[PDB]
């Protein structure tokens, strides 16, 4: 499945001039791949950039968090680019990319909306997943709002229902700074 | 299933034989179009547009579709990088792969003379509340709408065309194609 | 199903000479087809005595539901609506279909008004054709509710978004029962 | 299902009365009851009417195809009301009834599109079942098109795809005469 | 399901009272012995009198089919048989075993005709005996249906070979069926 | 299952049943077998002069099961006729050839087969030739009785039931298992 | 499973035979066999045109569309491509059988040939049944002809020969044109 | 799978010629094996191939595609079986050249008739059964060649399922030597 | 797997000292390794002893009797020991090795009992499976009478059903040489 060049496998590859591939499904094994990406590349060099492709319909929160958390303490500037798709934690990892920085492709897709979840069993325990699944859609959107420059009520409004939107409306919105054709 | 080969070299080299096409700028696109396939089409587009932005790149298509989102990462990375990118039909190209097919650049685009192409309208699904339903609908028509106006500009045909012609699976020849707007040529 | 005695009725058969008829679990075909021939049979019976529909149902098919409200709106006689236990989606709107002034709820009823549930597949034409077909239910239904509890169309758009439980006494304040039973 | 006091069922003692319900899906069972019932009515007395009550997302084509041939075989009139849903083969019997005595309440939702099927096999096999299909389309069309006094060439563009319409709509197209309030 | 008519029969029963037999569905043993039991039935309690033979079936059990044919022509009685929906495989072959003068099709039922189907497995012996098996199966239903049709042997074979829908008007036309009924 | 009037209501088999007729349909199993052995048994004690017309459409099923019917057709004092209608296949067959000889009949267009018993053993070695010493038995007992009922010798039995073998109602008259083919 | 051979370098058994321009089809026609299968064509024709290529071939078909895009290929590239069938070639393995270049075009002497009409499945509207029936027989309208070119049999011929499974022996086929010669 | 100094174990066989064929004939094996057999042969063609068998069968077709593999190479082909050799695992044994088939003194080889299936309209499985019995003629004369036997005494031997021992399947014809 | 250092895994070092591992499920791939390394240590040096260490439950007969044959075949003595468990096919290895250097360690179960199998079909199909199995049983039987020097006899009575012994109970019977403490 995955070709090589004279010898590095091609993502590899790619990580030579420190380039991140975050595709598909965002889970621990996944971030944990990226989080080791991330502090390679500023270990190895804090003064160049990092360039983070994101193609990506979302997955876990905590998984997200935990490379989102390490984007912003690298030294290093984080570049994002959406290519396809980035919705939920993906588009949440886009608009994270260093202000200024953050790009997507004329035909990408990124969708933005509330977290969800499950809880069972007695009343009580359902309270407190209740309380803890709307702490943190509480969290997730301040920083929204801070990274979109949107007020937090218009943030909770468009994140109501699923939202998608074209590269140029979320350049709109505040989630990314350019559309690179 | 994947046979090496090796090269006779005075710096010292096996490669398994999709790397040794590559490494003459052939990418092979095989198969339904996943997030998975996309990332390894686009990292290999990437690193041959920084190799050479000279020389062409060939894409050959086999593939009868899957995720449009995926597609359009490869389309526009296909449009992204400064080298022409040609693109060559052999068996199929349904749905999406049709799409990448005519993306290639306009003059490098061909089909082998039994190539099958097709061509539809987006297909989905969408469950739950009334607004939801509402909400996925009209993001399906966007995603037709939007298909349909860059199928327009890569065929010549006019918009309204299109919408008649994509209604139902539409299956074509390779000549019915070059007639069309999809391909530039039949290859023999 | 226990029998009563010279006639010998199964329960249900011996409430439904009373003019009760039971209206329990999901809203289906089949059980739609049974409250349609027992309002149908005890109109015929007598028009002047009012009929009493007992509901407890969490809801179920919306068009199985409408032959059921088609059918209490035609019948000459009043049917009187008592909600026990629950009554969700087309359960809460064959409560209100009851005659104004003769739908009850019993004191610890607790009732349920959203939207529509549906699902849609294949082709973009046929995901428009789908969503249209359930906007267009969705309308038909707040219209009737509207009309049903007096709240304007809008109010009924804003409050069926998402589930929405109601106490008995909550219930009456918004117009789908007229009065909580003691 | 409740009795009634003779003690009938209660789907028995609407049948005394002419009344057949036609409800759920059309299969090969359902339609040979309402075969039964009607054959019985009409020997029983063929100067008075029978009412079909309908509720029926539809089923197979020819286990509707006996039901509608009965229909028209017996010498009583058939009246037809819909209640709640007449779809596909359901709105095709709706439709049937005697002329002038055709009905629906007003809540009730008719649906009218192609046939579907399925066929598996040699490209002749798939032939084979194409040409029987398009040969049930056609015959269904036409049918439909004395029924409703439509043009041939309506019916085609408008059973294209799934095509739902109002009680109202059903009578302004001609599939019913009248709807009860 | 089954209603009842008023004594108090169901309403096959009722039928069966006025010589109608229904055979409705697949053609399995458990249908084949009803069916053979009312036409034994019938023509016990009156051999002058015909018997009347509703088919819808898409076939079954070429077996139990047989029986049933057997049966047929063993009674004193005529067997008229009328097509209502669809006669395919085993459900053409019973119609058009109907007495001659008296095979009916009402007018947009579909009939069907084509070759037995079966499976075998197992040593090479073994499939050349469930083939030799197969083949005169074949062979002995199209001699009959040669007799039936008038057609000769041959045509069978070759109109038989894949699966063959006729019309009503096409099955008259062929032999199958005498008249189509309106 | 219909029923018919006579004012007494039976249900069609049992209609048949008062008439001295008796339905084995389908696979041969202890349920069934308890059926037949039951009406069997009550026919014969009603009646014992006036015959009894078993008529059978079945694929086979449980070697015991069927030998249950065999012993019971020969208890009874009744002459019980076997009509076979459709197939008679293994313990079928076997049943059929078992009426009592003259009265054996076939509809014309019936089909009889013939073949030894099947069966299966799994385990030790010792478990393996226990169940194959039996089966082998209880083939060698089918056989001779069936040599008895139509006559042929033993060994035409033997090389004729080693593979499934499908007759004609013509040629199972012919090889002795049924007596006439009735039209 | 898969052996190596040495020679200071070590191939695997099957990349050993690619050195002598020997490509091995075997199973089922997927998209990844052909995927692979191209690969190779191209590359041996890139390597050397002059020098004939070896498709060795063992297979019950597989997809269509796969299958024509060897089939495109074997066309494509400069070098003649020979044809062997050892064991097996159905549907499409019998088709790129007999589209190796004439006179080079092998059976091993107790392989097995198939060929027949392409395979297929519709659901849904009657329009869409329409559609894929069009698309199916246009498909095998279209592997016929070039049948008919590859044998030299006239296309009416062809079309009552490949009507039902056509098995056919290693002389069978060169009597019939699909292969050249049985070795 | 062991390694020894580097070969893999199996392949460190092959430098000898020797050839393993194990288990199930499938067309997965049979592709392995054809392409060690003609590596071999292009390799050298004076010095004999060694095809050890231990297999229940398979696939007809995969075998029948080793069997004209065997008989196109130049080397001679000895076949030992150990364990077993059941169905195309015997008639791979016995297509050995011949003074060079050989068993170890405990296997099992069996001999039958080809197994099959079919599904649909008579028409179709008349052509199965047509094919299979075929099939069963053509493998039944390669036997008869074989081992020396008629034809006649081929078809009542494989009638059914007929193990053998290695001392019968040398006075059967099937092998040249038991090896002690 | 670990590694050991040139480097082997540590199966493949130990076959470097002549040791060879049979362990778990005598299967035909199983089979098919241990015959390859036999026949390889025995080409290497038929003078230099090769050690066969058991742990198994058996498995196929076939598969085990061509082992069997393999190890009586090379010039080469075949020292086997028990570690654990030898049942079945295990057992019948174990003691098949060279007379004078079979082994149990102190605390190894061995097992002896009869062939298991299964047969369906005809009559005529079963007779011919319980005649193989049972010729199975004798042959196998008769080599446990030389292998242990006790009658064939007392070899059937005790193997009809599963019989369990000691690593002291099998030295006595004559299974194996020596417990090695
Ligand atoms: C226990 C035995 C009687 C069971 C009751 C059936 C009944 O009331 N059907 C409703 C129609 C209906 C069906 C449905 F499924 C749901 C629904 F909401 C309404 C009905 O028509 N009631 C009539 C009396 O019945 C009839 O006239 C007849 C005879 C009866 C055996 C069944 N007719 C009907 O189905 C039809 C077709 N009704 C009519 O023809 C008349 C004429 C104009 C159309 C409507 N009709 C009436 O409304 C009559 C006129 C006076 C009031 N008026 C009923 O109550
Ligand atoms: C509605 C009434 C129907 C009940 C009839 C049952 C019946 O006919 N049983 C068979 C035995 C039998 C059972 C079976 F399960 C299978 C089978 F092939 C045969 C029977 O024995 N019939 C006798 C007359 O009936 C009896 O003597 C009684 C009384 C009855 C209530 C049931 N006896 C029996 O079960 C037994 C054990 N029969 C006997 O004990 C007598 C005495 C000597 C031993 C056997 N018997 C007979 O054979 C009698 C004398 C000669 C003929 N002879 C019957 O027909
Ligand atoms: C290990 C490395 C070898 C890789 C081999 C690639 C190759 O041979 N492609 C085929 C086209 C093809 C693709 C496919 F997917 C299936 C198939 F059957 C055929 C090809 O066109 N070969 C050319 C010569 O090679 C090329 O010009 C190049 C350069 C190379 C890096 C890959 N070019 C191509 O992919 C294409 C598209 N070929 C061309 O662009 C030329 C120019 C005009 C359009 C078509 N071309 C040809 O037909 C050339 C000219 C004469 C014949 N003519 C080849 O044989
Ligand atoms: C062997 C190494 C192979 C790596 C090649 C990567 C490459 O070409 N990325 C695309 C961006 C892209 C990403 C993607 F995921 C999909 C896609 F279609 C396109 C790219 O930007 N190419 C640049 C040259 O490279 C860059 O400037 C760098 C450095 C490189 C290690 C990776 N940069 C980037 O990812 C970004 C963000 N690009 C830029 O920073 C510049 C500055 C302004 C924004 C966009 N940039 C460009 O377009 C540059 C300027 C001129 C054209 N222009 C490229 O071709
Ligand atoms: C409501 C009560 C129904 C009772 C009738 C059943 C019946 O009609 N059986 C068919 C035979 C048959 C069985 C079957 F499973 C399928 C089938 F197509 C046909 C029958 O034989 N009818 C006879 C009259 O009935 C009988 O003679 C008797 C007595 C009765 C209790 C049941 N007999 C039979 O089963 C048999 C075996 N028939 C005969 O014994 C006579 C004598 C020679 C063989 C055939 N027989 C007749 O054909 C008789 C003589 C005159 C015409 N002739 C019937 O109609
Ligand atoms: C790592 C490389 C070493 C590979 C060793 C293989 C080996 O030892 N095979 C056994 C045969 C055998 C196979 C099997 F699958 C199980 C089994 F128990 C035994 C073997 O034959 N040993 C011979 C020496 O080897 C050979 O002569 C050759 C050449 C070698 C590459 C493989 N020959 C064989 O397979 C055959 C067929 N053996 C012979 O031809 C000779 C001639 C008469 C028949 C048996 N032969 C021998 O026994 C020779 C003669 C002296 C003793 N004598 C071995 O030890
Ligand atoms: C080629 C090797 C690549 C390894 C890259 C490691 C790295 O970048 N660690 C992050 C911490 C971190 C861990 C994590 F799991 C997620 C995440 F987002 C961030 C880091 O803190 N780097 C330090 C540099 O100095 C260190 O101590 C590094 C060296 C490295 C071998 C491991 N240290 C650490 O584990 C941590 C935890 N660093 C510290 O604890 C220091 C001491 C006080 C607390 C915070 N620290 C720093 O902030 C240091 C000093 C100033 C900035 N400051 C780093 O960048």
């Amino acid at each position: 499945l995955i070709p090589t060049v004279i010898a590095y496998d091609i993502y590899s590859r790619l990580l030579k001039d420190r380039i991140i591939m975050l595709s598909g499904q965002v889970t621990d094994d996944l971030a944990n791949s990226i989080i080791a990406q991330l502090l390679f590349l500023d270990a190895q060099d804090s003064e160049k950039d990092i360039y983070l492709y994101i193609n990506s319909p979302g997955g876990s929160v905590t998984a997200g968090m935990a490379i989102y958390d390490t984007m912003n303490f690298v030294k290093a500037d984080v570049q994002t680019i959406v290519m396809g798709m980035a919705a939920s934690m993906g588009s949440f990892l886009l608009t994270a990319g260093t202000k200024g920085k953050r790009f997507a492709l004329p035909n990408a897709e990124i969708m933005i909306h509330q977290p969800l979840g499950g809880a069972q069993g007695q009343a009580t325990e359902i309270e407190i997943a209740a309380r803890h699944i709307l702490q943190t859609r509480e969290r997730l959107n301040k920083i929204l709002a801070e990274r979109t420059g949107q007020p937090l009520e218009v943030i909770e409004k468009d994140t109501d229902r699923d939202n998608y939107m074209t590269a140029e409306q979320a350049k709109a919105y505040g989630l990314i700074d350019e559309v690179m054709e």
